[PDB]
């Protein structure tokens, strides 16, 4: 799978959104639309549009999504 | 994604870690069975994700369908 | 207390982890600032301690003064 919901408590704590274009720039001014789970060093889905994230147990995140822990790759 | 244990890593080689439990070395480890995997191990911290931490291998993650000779039923 | 993360650990290198945020690779991570550290990260579990756990680094502890690319501003 099931997909993380934006109302889930853990999602709220990190500002997770299923669409990076809807991220809350008032809390996270350094967010860009170039940041998404697809380009995050923690995403486990490779080129797939959905996949696992270590911060979100028993759920999958969408590649076009984002959270405040978005981690630029090395 | 977080880096995975390499089967050629020294601790991996010694313990017989394999990324898929179906490829475990039964000659060295006759107590292995294909129902044993990181996913059913007491030490695996990945929950339902395809990869997750194992404290023994701290620094690199293990694959949920993998196995090593330190496997212990949860 | 557990062993501290080493900057050469594979998971640390993947996240650009440094034990001191003032040594972060600002060329690779241009949005880093020294206001970002584990002590100000939503993921840090050590509270006011100088070292403590982080969910991204199993079996170890991170330095509170440290930083990695997953630094998460608190909600
Ligand atoms: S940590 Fe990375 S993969 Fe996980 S939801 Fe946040 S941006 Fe997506
Ligand atoms: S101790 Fe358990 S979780 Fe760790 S690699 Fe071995 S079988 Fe997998
Ligand atoms: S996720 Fe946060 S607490 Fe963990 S190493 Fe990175 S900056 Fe430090």
């Amino acid at each position: 799978a099931p997909l993380v919901a934006e109302t889930d408590a853990n999602a709220k704590s990190l500002g997770y959104v299923a669409d990076t274009t809807k991220a809350d720039k008032t809390k996270y001014p350094k967010h860009t639309k170039d940041q998404s789970c697809s380009t995050c060093a923690l995403y486990q889905g490779k080129t797939a549009p959905q996949g696992a994230c270590p911060l979100f147990a028993g759920k999958e995140v969408v590649a076009k999504g984002w959270c405040s822990a978005w981690a630029k790759k090395a």
